[PDB]
């Protein structure tokens, strides 16, 4: 529960990382399908 809260952070730490480049607006869908992505590791990792 500590590693998610570690890592949902470094996912915004990282949409805005991108110098605020408007190549890649799309944001929200950056966050959204990463934010899947570490609520699945969560469950692998309680799982294990």
């Amino acid at each position: 529960k500590q590693w998610v809260e570690d890592e949902l952070e470094y996912i915004r730490e990282e949409a805005a990382e991108l110098a605020n480049s408007d190549a890649k607006f799309d944001a929200v869908s950056f966050v959204s399908e990463r934010t899947e992505e570490v609520y699945r590791e969560a469950t692998k990792q309680v799982k294990m």
